[PDB]
């Protein structure tokens, strides 16, 4: 049996058509270095997605690899249960609290972003029980938001592909509108008037459900997996006013935006969010180890702490919570981002990426070019006036991502939008090569469609 | 400014009283080797729990550490989404399918046991929707079962500490009896008659709820975190007959029993279980990396595969699913357990542990000694005739576990029981030292409770 035949025989793949997988088999990735990965045929690709929006320092950072070795040879596993602790969890918790964009009290560690958001749901229910508000339990999130895949975190998620066939969302998980002006604003509506209408939708949902029943609002500052959706001017200001009016917690899901993706250290800084709770993962460790972190402010911590005393202990934790190798690698990762000024470098490389894509702004298949910092998308359309797709919605995105792969670049299609999220270490020539491979894929796609006009 | 002060300032601890933590601070563990860990004052402890029921090869296995280094220097991260793959995920999936105790079709990888059980809930809902049985969605688990801490997996869990204050369980997550003869059998009742009554309870729950509404039954072959509870003779045979009668999936939660804990490779082998689905973690990697695995049989795969075609793709996955460093370490871990014959070594060390503890069967505070393979527990009581606690349930267990720590041994209290789950590499004199530190803690506890 070949390695490809064994893959087909033995693995159920995430985010894959299992029947199509039995016919086509895998694309096997063998090795990586810098911004590049190589398949088992020796073909090289720029990883323009940094894997899954995550590999901040690229695929061969020797400082992360040596940090792992040193921790393995000291203490390769221990836990944080029943007052037990270890140095790497303590030093990473200190660094995260001291770099937070608003005053924060404590860190709780998990393996995944999905586990982290699931834990935030439990901690908010625990808190409101502790404060004697047993009705204050409902969550509000947005259409096309992504918050993970557990029964609870996939209920917060607003992408139908995460819910159809899974009996989700659960009761008490509500959704308001996707803040994408290009797709959901009225003809001739300003960004500010769109933001007004979204803030009115939220207030009317709160009043309809009963304000006393609404615990929390969760959002990505900029929505990643749902299409690199930049919210309209004044959205976060007006949404937070409505939340503060009804005593609703604001949760910033920073799993993609965290650690320099949007032009500042946090999406909360870029978009003027003052959250009660932050969720972090992905670039936290450059995905070299599975780890996520929850930051909670003083009021959230004090209520949980009171209830943990009354009930004997906090009845929650994962075996891997604060894993000493994962925390050691994340701590070294954050030191490198600070020491090499990668937040400022990423902001400069992002201006070059956006300028390169903007040469195609009057192309007949280019509907919108969006992003900020070092995250971007180009949304393709069959018709710029109607914004209608070529053939079925998703046809241009799938064709573009296939052509990009042929031209030695891995990008991700989100319907008809193709994404860019390269490693923070990308250099000026490499940004040039990313835009060149985009341009070759667009030329291929244009010849296939034949726009005329 | 001290490391302990920083811990108090910045960390919320799992399974901890946060206010008591602000007063006492942490016990900081600095380093480990073999079966030992050491605190920041240089004091050494036997890790009689193998960390969290998990560190099978001990705290200094150089083969696992080199396997990690080699994978880091090749490909330190990639994913399995959208047909992408990599060698360590493929070779581990092959090894897990070929070593399975019943015929299995496919592996799906997660980071944690909690994520794995949560994923099994979603996959069973997805399957029954695919088969046109939209009502067949309810799960049955047991009192004192432990299946993890997500909103869904803590609903499967049967321990009140995991549910009180969290508004759990969710609707459609049902619980039948804990199969613990010492606590729940009627006066006189044999193990076989206890098993009969538990099988009748399950059948009556299924009929009361509507058989067409019941998707799955989940159980640990023996219950770990809920008290090291060995089920009575004939339990698993009779429960499986009832499940097969109403077309109910049997899920074996092997997160603790997996890879030689119970005297055979799997708890399913020890207890004669033929599951449709298995869940694995912990000893899978000796916890050197966060990883868990779901094994599904042919019928479960064929239904999920058809639905993934109809809906365009399987709308489920974790960033870390099949992480190449975690899969590389787990693959090397399973090779070592096989090459060093640690299933048979663990079985021999387990007989020594259980025979050593049995010397204390007639101690006035010992209610029950239980175990199988290299997992055991001693339950203390304030009165052997009534089986009543001293003061309140948990008072003896808290004091016992604290005295064991003073005597250089880390054990875990489960109410008034203390647990034993040492690394599989434990040697004969090390088992002797574990029993001796238990004995010193028991002497201390006896003098404390006093006349
Ligand atoms: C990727 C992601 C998650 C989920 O993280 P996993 O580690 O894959 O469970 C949650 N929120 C956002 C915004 C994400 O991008
Ligand atoms: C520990 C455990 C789990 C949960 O594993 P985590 O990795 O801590 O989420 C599930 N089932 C059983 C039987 C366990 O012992
Ligand atoms: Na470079
Ligand atoms: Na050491």
């Amino acid at each position: 049996s070949s390695l490809a035949e064994k893959d087909i025989q033995y693995q159920l793949h995430p985010y894959t058509n299992a029947r199509l997988h039995q016919e086509l088999g895998p694309l096997i990735i063998e090795r990586g270095q810098g911004i590049y990965v190589y398949d088992d045929q020796g073909k090289g690709y720029i990883e323009a997605m940094a894997g899954l929006w995550s590999v901040a320092l690229g695929f061969s950072n020797q400082r992360l690899i040596k940090a792992a070795e040193q921790q393995f040879n000291t203490l390769p596993f221990y836990h944080l249960f029943n007052h037990k602790s270890h140095r790497p969890s303590i030093e990473l918790a200190e660094k995260l609290i001291e770099m937070a964009p608003v005053p924060m009290s404590k860190v709780f560690f998990t393996n995944s972003g999905s586990e982290a958001n699931d834990t935030v749901v439990k901690f908010v229910w625990y808190l409101n029980n502790a404060l004697g508000k047993p009705a204050k339990k409902k969550f509000i999130s947005r259409v096309n938001g992504y918050h993970g895949v557990t029964v609870a975190s996939a209920s917060l998620t607003g992408l139908p592909g995460n819910q159809r066939g899974f009996d989700l969302p659960l009761p008490g998980f509500l959704h308001v509108g996707c803040p994408h002006h290009y797709r959901f604003a009225l003809a001739g509506e300003s960004e500010e008037h769109f933001a007004d209408r979204l803030a009115v939708e939220l207030e009317q949902k709160i009043l309809a459900e009963g304000p006393e029943t609404i615990a929390a609002f969760i959002g990505e500052p900029l929505m990643g997996a749902g299409g690199v959706i930049v919210p309209p001017r004044t959205y976060w200001e007006k949404i937070q006013k409505v939340c503060r009016k009804y005593d609703i917690l604001v949760i910033a899901d920073e799993v993609i935006c965290g650690f320099g993706r949007t032009g500042q250290m946090f999406g909360s800084q870029t978009f003027g969010i003052q959250p009660d709770i932050m969720v972090l993962s992905k670039q936290l460790s450059s995905s070299y180890q599975p780890i996520a972190a929850i930051l909670i402010n003083a009021p959230v911590f004090e209520g949980i702490a009171d209830q943990s005393q009354a009930l004997g202990a906090l009845g929650h934790g994962f075996t891997g919570s604060g894993h000493p190798v994962a925390t050691a690698v994340a701590l070294e990762n954050l030191k490198i981002i600070e020491e090499e000024s990668l937040v400022e470098h990423a902001a400069q490389m992002g201006q070059l990426l956006r300028s390169g894509l903007q040469h195609f702004i009057d192309h007949p298949l280019v509907g919108e070019i969006r992003g900020c910092g070092l995250i971007a998308a180009v949304e393709l359309v069959g018709d710029r006036v109607s914004k209608a797709p070529y053939q079925a919605l998703g046809t241009l995105g799938r064709y573009m991502a296939g052509r990009a792969q042929e031209h030695g670049m891995i990008t991700r299609a989100m319907g008809d939008a193709v994404a860019f999220c390269p490693p923070l270490i990308v250099n000026e020539q490499e940004v040039g090569m990313i835009v060149e491979r985009f341009a070759r894929a667009l030329d291929d796609t244009t010849q296939w469609v034949g726009p005329g006009g």
